[PDB]
C-alpha cells in the first residue's frame, strides 16, 4: 500500500457520491444565504499534506518542533486576514485557528467571560443566530445558554429592525457583560454605533459576529464592525468564499493597554482546542489573498445589486419584505400575502432545484409553518450571475409557489402537502417540468471549483 | 476570474509554502507518536466540493433541504465507522461531526453533564491529555475544568503503569460522574475492564478516549475499549490515518441506554454549527481503508516497529518508563543518561528528527521534561521495517551524544539551543548528521501527493 | 475572704449583680427607646410576656429536625412549642392547615429567604425582584454596577424591576415585558420602602405567564395583612416570607408559608423544610420560637385589630400633616404603614434631613427617590407609624411629630445655607455654637413629649 | 393592652409549656455533648429590649441613626471575645453577628469562596459536622455542598484517629481552597500544626470550627487552634455556656496585610444576613466574660475531669470506646461488644430520663442501628456533677444497657422492641423504677438560670 492512489481508483463508492454532490451544486439554484462555492486553489491547499502537522499552540511558541513552514503559513495567514479588513496591526491582531464560526464564539466567551456570566444577542426567531445565546421557554439549547447567562433582545416587529431602545433598556436591568451584535437572517445594516453606546453605558464588551457579511465587509461595500468593536468573530466561509473556519480579531495595544490578546489566544489553545487545521488555514489565507483584490469587490457590489433585484422583483409580483428591503447580500421574504407558508414553499422549491430555507416572520403564529424565506445572492453571483439573471430566478420562484398554492387548496395538514408532491403524477409532472427549466438555466453558468468534484 | 485557476498560478508564495511542508515531511524521520501521512484517495475528498454545503441537523433531519447526497455521505462514514470497530449497529451509534477530537470530548461532557459535575481523568504529567480536566496549581487550564470539576489519577511511580488501586481509592471519596480512560504519552495498555469496575461502583459513565490507539484498536491487534465503555472518543487522524477530525461512539439499545438522543444534540444544536461535510467524507475514506487486510498488516507492523525501536533503546544503555511497550509508542527516561528531554528534543530537531519531551516519574524538575516520546506510526506508513527502526535508534544515538557534549560546555537551557546554532565545530556536526538522516529518509515512499 | 469572695457561682445570679457594665448598657438602651421619637418603619416594641419566653431555658434545647423527627430525644416539650406556633402560625392569617403550612425555624427574615431559593432554585437560577433603591430588599438579589452585593446575587442570578418614576408605583407592564425576556425562576413580590399596596393578583398573572413561583415577602407588612386591614398576600402566592418582629411585634424571627395539600400535589413543604433544615440551619432557637408564639396569639386578637387600623390612621394623620405644611410625598400618600417624604422641593436632602433629625432624637431614614442624581444625597425619607402607635401615639399626637420634623428640616436648611460639603454639614451641627443650642433645645422638647408615653416591655431593660 | 403584662398571666399556656421544660431539664441526666444550661444573667439579656433596635451594618458604621448604645454593646462584645481567647486585638478581629454555629460556618465560605470552589471536612459518619460539605451518594444535603465542591477526608479505621497521612495525599489531588479542622463527634484532639502543615502545601486557608471544644481552649485546658489557624468559627452556647449565636474570629494585621477582614465582614452583612440580634450579642458578652474567670477554668478542668471518670467507668464495665479513650469532654462509647446498638440503646435510656444519642463507629453496616452513643460531660458538670456522680451516671447507664439486651432478646425488629419498651408491663415497669432513681438523683443537684422556667 501507498497511499498515492487515486479516490477514484481506490474508493470507488465514495468517488460517485462527490460526482453526484457537484452535479447537484451545478445543476441547482442555490439561495441559502450562508452558502457560498470556494475556488478551487483554496481547496487544492485543504485537501494538502498540510493535513499531516500537529502544531500545537501558536508560531514560534510550539510545543512540538518541525513547526517552520506551518509557522510561516499561519503568520502569512494572520497578515492577510488584517490586510483584507484593513486593519492597523498595531491596533488589532487576530487568531486564525477556530474550527468553525461556533468554536469562534465560544473561545471568546471563554476568554473574557467566568462561567454564569452574562450574554445579550438577537433572539434566534428574530434573526440570531444559535451560538448568541439561544434557549427556549423549556429547555436550554446552545451550550452559550448553558455555560453563561443569556438574554435576548428584539425587533421591533412594526418595522423589522432591530429595536436598540428596548436594547438600551434591557441591557441597563440585566447588566451584561457582553452583547452580540451580528445575525443570521437580517437584511439591514446593525447601528453599530449605537450598539457600542449601550455597551459604553452599561461597560459590557461589544462583539461584532460578522459571519454573513465578512466579505461585504472586506470589499468595504458596507460600513465595517471594526470602527466600533471591541471584538470580531466571523466564520472564513460565506460571503468570504472560503474553506470552512472561524477568525477571532480582537483590539490590542493602547486603548492603559487593551487585554485580549493573550486571553483570546489561551482560550482557543489550550483551553479549548487540540491541534489546529493547518490545511484550512492554509485555504483561508488563499481566500482572504483573494478578498484583497479588486475582482472580490466588484464581487460584492454585484452581490449586493443582486440581492435589490430580487427584492424589487419581489415586490412587483405581490410578496413583502421584511424590513421593507435589503442593504446586504440577503432578502427577508414575507410569503402571507400570497397565502402559502415558508415549510411548504421551501418543500416545492427543493423539488425543481431552488433551494432556500424557511424563515420566521414577526407576527407569526407557528413555527411549523412560518410565514417566510431567506433568500440569498452570494452564490450564484459568484457563478456569474447578474440583475436579469435573479430576476429569472424569481419568475421560477413564483412559479414554484404558484404550485405550492394548487396543492395546498387538495391538501390538509403539511405532511399531506408533502406527499402529495411526490404522489399525485399531476404535480409530479408539472414540478418535473419546472426541475427541467430551472436546471437547463442553472447549468449555464460558470462553477468555481474542481471539474467533476 | 472563474475560481478554478490552480493554487500554482494564483497563490504562487502560497504554493512554495505547501512544497516547502512536503519536503520538509518528506526529509525528515517523524517520530512524533501522533503523526500520521494521509493518503492521497483522502485528501483529494478534504479538498472537495463538500465544503460548499451547509447541513446543520442530521440525515433525513436536516434545516435546509438539498442534503440528499451530503445524507449518504454522513450515512456511510457511519457506517464505515462502526464497520472499521466491528461493532453492531444494534449496540451501538457513533456521530462523524466533531470538528477535531478535543471537540468530541467536549461534546461527551455537555452531553451526559451538568456545569461542574465531577469527571477524573489521567493527570498530564502522568500521560493523560489536556481534555481530561487538566488544570495547574496556578490557574484552571482545560476549559474542562472550568466548566467542570475535574480532579486527576495518577501513575504508581514505581511502575509507570495507571494505579488503578489508588484510582478506586480516590474516585470513592471524589464521587466522579465520569471517568476517562484513554492516554496521551502511555506505552502500555488499559485495564478497561478494572476501569469498568471502578465506574460501576461509584456510579459513573466511562468514557474511553482511544485517540492514540485508535488504529492498533481497529485492526484488533490490541484488546479494545468497546468491550466495556460507555461512549468512545477518538480522532479520525493519529493512528486512523485520516484526515484531521473526531468521532464519538456511544452504546445504544437495552443495557435502554439513554445516550444517543443527548450526545447527538450536545454535537448540534449545543455546540458545533455546520458540519464539515469534505472532512467526513475524508474520513469515510480512511475508514474503508481500516477495515482492510493492508491495514491489520500495517498495524501489526507499526506494533512491531515499537518493539524493535525499544529493544535497540535498550541494547544502547537507555532506560524506558514501565520497561518497554505493548503499543505504538516507547517513553525514553534520559535521566540515568544525562540529558533531559528538552535537550534531546531541540537537538534532534535540528537533524530532522523529530520527537516530544516527555515527562518521566523520576523527573527532580516540574519544568524540565527527564525523557522523550518516540513512535512507530508514521514512518511505518512509509514502509519502514523493524531494521530501519534500528538505524533510526542509532541516529537518535549520535544526537544524544552531541547533546551531552553542548550541555557539557553551556548552562541554562537557552544557552544550550543558542550552542546548537552558533558553536561551528557542533553546527557542523549536526549538519553531517542531518544529511545522512535526511538522505536515508528520502528514499522512502510517501503517502499523499507528490509535491504538496 | 469574705462578700462576693466567699460565695460560689450559680448561674443564678442577677443581670444586675453579675455583670454591672453590660446591666448599664441595656438599660441606657431603654432610656434611649423611651425617649426618642421613632420613625423607623421597621422598627417597633416587644411585649415583656415575648421577652419573657425569649430569654428562657428554652436556650437550652438541641432539636435539630422537626416535631416527631428529631435527632435527639427528649424533645417531647419542644416539639409541642414548634407544633403550637405553627398552629398560631396558621390562625394568625386566617389558614386552613389542610392548605398551608410553615416553618417556624428560620432565625430571620434574611434566612427566611434563602431557605425558599434553596428549596425552589438550583445555584444561578433566576430571580427578579423589586430594585433597592426603588423600594425592595437586600434579599430580593441586590447587586450594584459595580459588584455583587447580596448574596442572593452571587448564588443565584437576579434582575430587577422598577418602579413608574412618574407614579411612584410598581411597573406591572414593564415587570411582564421583561419577565418575558429574563424567564425568572421566581419572583419576590414585597418591599421595605413602598407607600402603596402591591397587586398581588397581578403578579401571579405574570408568574402563570412565565411559569415562575410567586414568593410574597410581607415582612414590613405582615401584622397588617393578620389584622386583616389591608388585602392578604395569602390570596395569590404559594409561598410568604415574613419577619416575626416589625408590624407583627414579636421577638427578631422569621416565617416560611407554603401552600401544601392538592393543587397532584403541591411539592413545597417537603424541599422548604429540608433547606431550612439539615440543608443551611442547624439547631432552632426554641426560645425564639416560644417568644414569637406568644406574639402571634397576640396578633389574633381584637387588641391587634384595633393597634394595625391605628397604624395605618396615623401614618394617613402623618401623610396630612406633611402634605399641609408645603411637603411631597412620593406616590402622593399612603395606604399602609409609612410615608416617603421628597424633600427635593423643599431644599434639603434625606442625607441632611435625617441626621439634623437623629441629632434631636427623631430617626428616620433618609430614602431614594424617583429621579434622584446621587446616592450620598438621597432626595427624601422613610417615615413610619408602626413604633409610636405601639406607644398609644393617636392621630394628634403623629401631627405633633410632624412638627417637630418640619422644626429639624428648617434648621437643616439654615446649616445647608451656611456650609459646603455633607461633611461640612455635619461637622457644622456639632461645633457651630448658636446650631449646637437650637439643636439642643429642640432635642430637649421631642425627649420630654417622647417620655410621656408608655412603653411595651420591662421597666428598665 | 400594655405589652407589660406577664407571660404568666398574659399567655398560661405558653407558660406551662416552659414550666414543662424547666422540670424535664432539671429532672434529667443531659448528656448530649452540645448541651450546657445557659447563666440567668445571660438570659436577662437575651430576653430585652436590645430586640428592639435594628442595626444593620457595623459599629459606627450603620444604615440608620440611634446606634450609640448598641454600638458600645457589639464593640464590648467583641472586646471580650478577643480576651476569652487571649487574642492581641493588633493582631485578631471578630465578628459576633453570626446568627448561629451553621450562618457562621457559611459567612466565612462566602467571604473567602466563589460558588463551587473546593472545601474538605471530616466526614460526617466520621465525626464531622453538616456545616462542613456533607452529601450523600444520592443527595447533596448541606447547603456548603451545593454551593461549594466538598470532598471529606477520613478517621483510620483501626485507630478511630483523624487520618492526616491520607487527608494530605488527597488534598494535594483534589486542590481543596479551604479544609475544615472540627469536629461534632470525635473524642481526641486535633493536630492543628499537621493541619496548617498540609494547608500551606496545598495553598488552602485553614478554618478551626471550635464550636464543641470552644469553652475548653477558652479556659486554657486544651491546646488553642488559634496557634496555627487564622480564621476560626464557633457556637456561642456548648462548652462556651452561653445564648445561642456564632462568632467569627480572623487575623489582621500585616501578614502586605491580611485580607479576611472586609471580606467576613461583608459578607455576614449586606451579603447573608439582615439585622443583628442585639439581645443575643449582649447575652453572649455576658458568658464570654463569665468565661475569662477563675470560675469557668475549673468548671472546664471539671469537665475535662469528669468525662474521663465517665470513660474509665466504662471501660471498668468492659465498654469499648472509639479511639480508646477521651482527651475533651466527650466519650465515644462502642456498645458492639455489648451486643446492643445505640438506637435501642438511646430509646431505652430516654425513656428513663437519660438523653444521650446513637453514634456511628468504625465499622458500621447500618445507620439505622450505628453502633454506639455519645456521652458529654458539660451539661451535668454545670450542675456541680463532679467525678463519683459521673460514676454513679454510668451505673445508671448500664442498668439501661441491660434492660436493652433483655428487651432485644423478646424482639424482632427495631419498631418491636421500640413497642415492647411502651406496651409490656414487665419492662414498663422496670423502666418506670429506673426513671424514678434517675429523676431522683438528677433533682438534688442545682441548675443555672431562673427559678422556673
Ligand atoms: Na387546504
Ligand atoms: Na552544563
Ligand atoms: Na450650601
Ligand atoms: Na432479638
Amino acid at each position: 500500500w501507498t497511499g498515492q492512489e487515486s479516490l477514484s481508483d481506490s474508493d470507488p463508492e465514495m468517488w460517485e457520491l462527490l460526482q453526484r454532490e457537484k452535479d447537484r451544486q451545478c445543476r441547482g439554484l442555490e439561495l441559502i444565504a450562508s452558502e457560498n462555492f470556494c475556488s478551487r486553489a483554496a481547496l487544492e491547499a485543504l485537501g494538502s499534506c498540510l493535513n499531516n502537522k500537529y502544531s500545537e499552540g501558536y508560531p514560534g511558541k510550539r510545543y512540538y518542533g518541525g513547526a517552520e513552514v506551518v509557522d510561516e503559513i499561519e503568520l502569512l495567514c494572520q497578515r492577510r486576514a488584517l490586510e483584507a479588513f484593513d486593519l492597523d496591526p498595531a491596533q488589532w491582531g487576530v487568531n486564525v485557528q477556530p474550527y468553525s464560526g461556533s468554536p469562534a464564539n465560544l473561545a471568546v466567551y471563554t476568554a473574557l467571560l467566568q462561567p454564569h456570566d452574562r450574554i445579550m444577542g438577537l433572539d434566534l426567531p428574530d434573526g440570531g443566530h444559535l451560538t448568541h445565546g439561544y434557549m427556549s421557554d423549556v429547555k436550554r439549547i446552545s451550550a452559550t445558554s448553558i455555560f453563561f447567562e443569556s438574554m435576548p433582545y428584539k425587533l421591533n416587529p412594526k418595522t423589522g429592525l432591530i429595536d436598540y431602545n428596548q436594547l438600551a433598556l434591557t441591557a441597563r436591568l440585566f447588566r451584561p457583560r457582553l452583547i452580540i451584535a451580528g445575525t443570521s437572517a437580517y437584511a439591514r445594516l446593525i447601528d453599530y454605533a449605537r450598539m457600542r453606546e449601550v455597551c459604553d453605558e452599561v461597560k459590557a464588551h461589544l462583539l461584532a459576529d460578522m459571519a454573513h457579511i465578512s466579505g461585504l465587509v472586506a470589499a468595504k461595500v458596507i460600513p465595517s464592525p471594526f470602527k466600533h468593536a471591541d471584538i470580531v468573530t466571523t466564520t472564513t466561509h460565506k460571503t468570504l468564499r472560503g474553506a470552512r473556519s472561524g477568525l477571532i480579531f480582537y483590539r490590542k495595544g493602547v486603548k492603559i493597554p487593551y487585554t485580549f490578546e493573550d486571553r483570546i489566544n489561551f482560550a482557543v489553545f489550550p483551553s479549548l482546542q487540540g491541534g489546529p487545521h493547518n490545511h484550512a488555514i492554509a485555504a483561508v489565507a488563499v481566500a482572504l489573498k483573494q478578498a484583497c483584490t479588486p475582482m472580490f469587490r466588484e464581487y460584492s457590489l454585484q452581490v449586493l445589486k443582486n440581492a435589490r433585484a430580487m427584492a424589487d422583483a419581489l415586490l412587483e409580483r405581490g410578496y413583502s419584505l421584511v424590513s421593507g428591503g435589503t442593504d446586504n447580500h440577503l432578502v427577508l421574504v414575507d410569503l402571507r400575502p400570497k397565502g402559502l407558508d415558508g415549510a411548504r414553499a421551501e418543500r416545492v422549491l427543493e423539488l425543481v432545484s431552488i433551494t432556500a430555507n424557511k424563515n420566521t416572520c414577526p407576527g407569526d403564529r407557528s413555527a411549523i409553518t412560518p410565514g417566510g424565506l431567506r433568500l440569498g445572492a452570494p452564490a450564484l453571483t459568484s457563478r456569474q450571475f447578474r440583475e436579469d439573471d435573479f430576476r429569472r430566478v424569481v419568475d421560477f420562484i413564483d412559479e414554484g409557489v404558484n404550485i405550492g398554492l394548487e396543492v395546498k387548496s387538495k391538501t390538509a395538514k403539511l405532511q399531506d402537502f408533502k406527499s402529495f408532491l411526490l404522489k399525485d403524477s399531476e404535480t409530479s409532472q408539472r414540478l418535473a417540468n419546472l426541475r427541467q427549466r430551472v436546471e437547463q438555466f442553472a447549468r449555464a453558468f460558470p462553477m468555481p471549483g474542481f471539474d467533476e468534484h
